């Protein structure tokens, strides 16, 4: 499973995340 083929699958994904899918209190660190 290299990557899901759909962007919408990354929303609330247990293992993957996207910058556009970050919530108000969520951010990528580091």
């Amino acid at each position: 499973q290299p990557l899901p083929t759909a962007i919408g699958l990354y929303k609330n994904h247990p293992l993957y995340a996207l910058k556009r899918h970050l919530l108000k209190y969520e951010a990528i660190y580091p």
